[PDB]
C-alpha cells in the first residue's frame, strides 16, 4: 500500500554502464545521441546518484550484452524478498521489436524473460509491484534500422527511413509501472531524470513523475510511492 514499504532494505536498482555502443548504434539509435565530448560517467552516474542521495542500494554494471544480462535474470529468484514490495529495472539495450539478434543489442526473446514473473508460471515476485524506467530520450533520429552489418562507422555511418513507426511493447499488465514512450508531448531524459529525483524527497508518488515535465503508458489499482523511508 501508499508509505507501506518500511523495512531494513531501502531499494534494489539496477542499471548497466554497457558503453560499447558498436553493435548498438542501430538497434538503439538513442546510444549514438549521447556526451562524448564532455561526460564520462555522468550520463551513468546520473542514473545512481539519484539513489545514492536516497540511500538507496545501487547494483551499477559495467559492459554486458545480453549473453551476460541472462546472470541478472536468475537473481530475482535467488532473492526471494518476502517483505520487500518496491523495486526498479532499468534496461539500456533493446532491440526495434521483429529486428535480427544482435551482440550489444539483444539475441534472446525479451517477451519471455520477462515473462518469467508471471503469477501462472513464477508467483513469487507477483506478491507486489514493479518498475521500468526506459530511455525515451530519442535525441536523433530513431527510423535507423536495416538487416545490413556495421563494422566502421565513424563518421559516414548507416542513414535510412522506413514508411512509419514501430511499436507493439504493450504487456496491459497491471499492478506495473512501465516508462515506454495530437499534441507534440512525448516522453524523454531531458530534465526528466533530474525532476524525478527531485520529487523523490518530496513524498510525491512515481504516478504522477513521469508525466510531471499525453498517451501515459501505464495500469495500477493502488497508489504506487518510492519514499526514502
Amino acid at each position: 500500500k501508499v508509505y507501506q514499504m518500511k523495512s531494513k532494505p531501502r531499494g534494489y536498482c539496477l542499471i548497466i554502464n554497457n558503453h560499447n555502443f558498436a553493435k548498438a548504434r542501430e538497434k538503439v539509435p538513442k546510444l549514438h545521441s549521447i556526451r562524448d565530448r564532455n561526460g564520462t560517467h555522468l550520463d551513468a552516474g546520473a542514473l545512481t546518484t539519484t539513489f545514492e542521495e536516497l540511500h538507496f542500494e545501487i547494483k551499477p554494471h559495467d559492459d554486458c550484452t545480453v549473453e551476460q544480462i541472462y546472470e541478472i535474470l536468475k537473481i530475482y529468484q535467488l532473492m526471494d524478498h518476502s517483505n520487500m514490495d518496491c523495486f526498479i529495472c532499468c534496461i539500456l539495450s533493446h532491440g526495434d521489436k521483429g529486428i535480427i539478434y544482435g551482440t550489444d543489442g539483444q539475441e534472446a526473446p525479451i517477451y519471455e524473460l520477462t515473462s518469467q514473473f508471471t503469477g501462472l508460471k513464477c508467483p513469487s515476485l507477483a506478491g507486489k509491484p514493479k518498475v521500468f524506467f526506459i530511455q525515451a530520450a530519442q535525441g536523433d533520429n530513431y527510423q535507423k534500422g536495416i538487416p545490413v552489418e556495421t563494422d566502421s562507422e565513424e563518421q559516414p555511418y548507416l542513414e535510412m527511413d522506413l514508411s512509419s513507426p514501430q511499436t507493439r511493447y504493450i504487456p496491459d499488465e497491471a499492478d506495473f509501472l512501465l516508462g515506454m514512450a495530437p499534441a507534440e508531448g512525448t516522453w524523454y531524459i531531458q530534465s526528466l531524470c533530474q525532476s524525478l529525483r527531485e520529487r523523490c524527497p518530496r513524498g510525491d508518488d512515481i504516478l504522477t513523475i513521469l508525466t510531471e515535465v499525453p498517451q501515459p503508458t501505464f495500469t495500477l489499482r493502488k497508489k504506487l510511492v518510492f519514499p526514502s523511508d
